[PDB]
């Protein structure tokens, strides 16, 4: 199922998408419907690759607005991991995704480099683990940046710094 609400955080406007069934299941945000969409899309055939079964009908749900707690700050990232299904989710990937939302808090950062240092892994690894996250905002992969500048980020780099701001980095 999929469930789509618009909030307003000032002037912007934040549209969240939340696939589910029984647990969430993937999670998109973006600044315009249409956007909202795509990822929604690209997400649903990333996972569908990965064996897991979407239907995208539209359903009433309260996921959106949880979600959107946790980006204002309401809710703590960690709060949010029992909604979650690791459905489509590697051990490894679950892994990076479990300690970055448990240690790397809001209103910090941590570098890829850091990252893997913490993980016994490889930078290059840490990177593909981000790029598949399919739960943007509860999952903090906004947190993580370059040693030099912002880093890349799957959803849009202006998403990426606007979380920053509004979490006071």
């Amino acid at each position: 199922m999929l469930s789509v609400e618009k909030f307003r955080v000032g002037e912007r406007v934040v549209w969240i998408g939340v696939i589910f069934s029984g647990r969430v299941q993937g999670i998109a945000f973006a600044f315009d419907r249409g956007t909202l969409m795509k990822r929604i899309h690209d997400l649903a055939e990333h996972l569908g690759k990965r064996g897991v079964s979407i239907s995208l009908d539209v359903q009433p749900s309260d996921y959106p607005e949880k979600v959107f707690k946790v980006l204002i700050g309401e809710l703590d990232n960690a709060s949010f991991l029992r909604e979650l299904s690791f459905e489509g989710v590697t051990p490894f990937e679950k892994k990076v995704y479990e300690w970055l939302t448990k240690n790397v808090k809001r209103g910090s950062v941590i570098t890829y480099g850091d990252l893997a240092k913490a993980l016994n892994t490889s930078p290059r690894a840490v990177g593909g683990a981000m790029k598949r996250n399919p739960y943007p905002i509860v999952v903090p992969c906004h947190r993580v940046v370059a040693h030099d500048g912002i880093g890349y980020y799957s959803s849009g780099i202006e998403e990426k710094k606007f979380l920053l701001e509004i979490e006071g980095v």
